[PDB]
């Protein structure tokens, strides 16, 4: 009886195995755009993905992860609210059963169809496992998806999904360029938070881009053909793998713009 997003093991249940679920800096959160304060001390974000090396794509039973070689300084996130350098390790998405839901963060209570998470760890801690034990261990870059025109840069991901339908399946996924998933503007909101899945560790500087990317109905429909279950098990469509907004508590969301 492991955690999930099903009828009986979903977000409302996680606190039983992971008490930090009711903690002081949990994610995601609603971004109230009128209350987020412009912070002129914030820097432009620096996203350096030219040398990114993707290796593999994995269905882990909760989402799919596109995994990167992080054995040297290649693909890094710095600047913005960050001190030091954060290395890209994987990206994944959260999405809905319908276009009207799927994102984890919301914007003035608006839910997007999906949300992309580019996950980076602070190189000062040497590896990911050590980084997640620190309040400034991770930086996750969050990007909203809306349904409209196709994202050509996403299609290579969409097309490989049929080969990793069920939990535990993986496929070679080399030479994928995540620059193709970025919007035009890097304007962002930022706040201190947590992993949005168990173990829900309070180790993330969240950086959420204001500009969503557009993907097509057909592209997101293919996300929805994935399975939570393993091969040869009754089919459970991989949909609604998002955690709802959590109490903001004693935190301020800062804006990089205007
Ligand atoms: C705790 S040990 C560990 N080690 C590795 Cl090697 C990974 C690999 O990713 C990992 N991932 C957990 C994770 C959960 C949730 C999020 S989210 N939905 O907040 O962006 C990012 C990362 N956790
Ligand atoms: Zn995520």
């Amino acid at each position: 009886h492991h955690w999930g997003y099903g009828k009986h093991n979903g977000p409302e249940h996680w606190h039983k195995d992971f008490p930090i679920a009711k903690g002081e800096r949990q994610s995601p959160v609603d971004i109230d755009t009128h209350t987020a304060k412009y912070d002129p001390s914030l820097k432009p974000l620096s996203v350096s993905y030219d040398q990114a090396t993707s290796l593999r794509i994995l269905n882990n039973g909760h989402a799919f992860n596109v995994e990167f070689d992080d054995s040297q300084d290649k693909a890094v996130l710095k600047g913005g609210p960050l001190d030091g350098t954060y290395r890209l390790i994987q990206f994944h998405f959260h999405w809905g059963s319908l276009d009207g839901q799927g994102s984890e963060h919301t914007v003035d209570k608006k839910k997007y169809a999906a949300e992309l998470h580019l996950v980076h760890w602070n190189t000062k801690y040497g590896d990911f496992g050590k980084a997640v034990q620190q309040p400034d261990g991770l930086a996750v870059l969050g990007i909203f998806l809306k349904v409209g025109s196709a994202k050509p840069g996403l299609q290579k991901v969409v097309d490989v999904l049929d080969s990793i339908k069920t939990k535990g399946k993986s496929a070679d996924f080399t030479n994928f360029d995540p620059r193709g998933l970025l919007p035009e503007s890097l304007d962002y909101w930022t706040y201190p938070g947590s992993l949005t899945t168990p173990p829900l560790l309070e180790c993330v500087t969240w950086i959420v881009l204001k500009e969503p990317i557009s993907v097509s109905s057909e592209q997101v429909l293919k996300f929805r053909k994935l399975n939570f279950n393993g091969e040869g098990e009754p089919e459970e469509l991989m949909v609604d793998n998002w955690r709802p907004a959590q109490p903001l508590k004693n935190r301020q969301i800062k804006a990089s713009f205007k």
